């Protein structure tokens, strides 16, 4: 899929992807955007933790977590919503609300 909803995980190598363009949260617990092969965005919590997840708060935050642990978030602190995390067509990475405005973005678009 290329989207994660409000209140939905992925797991360790769970992915998000569109085209050659993967969104993946890993087993070394870094989160990373690859463009094929090549790394362009990474949280850069790799070896921080084992068994992270990634999950899509209903409070509009994306969280990486490692058990009750949070290892790394967006900070894009709202209210209970329906946000989803979309991986686009232009390698963009988006966290969308209700009225499908950008609260953050990973900056990565081509």
């Amino acid at each position: 899929s290329d989207r994660l909803n409000a209140g939905k995980s992925l797991g360790a190598g769970g992915s998000l992807a569109e085209g050659p363009y993967l969104f993946i949260m890993q087993n070394d617990c870094n989160l990373v955007l690859y463009d094929n092969n090549r790394a362009v965005w990474a949280s850069g919590t790799n070896g921080k933790a084992s068994n992270c997840i990634l999950k899509m708060q209903r409070d509009g935050n994306l969280v990486i977590y490692s058990g009750s642990r949070a290892m790394w978030a967006s900070n894009t602190n709202r209210q209970d919503g329906n946000y989803y995390l979309i991986l686009q067509r232009d390698r963009n990475v988006v966290i969308y609300d209700n009225s499908n405005n950008a609260i953050w973005a990973s900056g990565t678009n081509v």
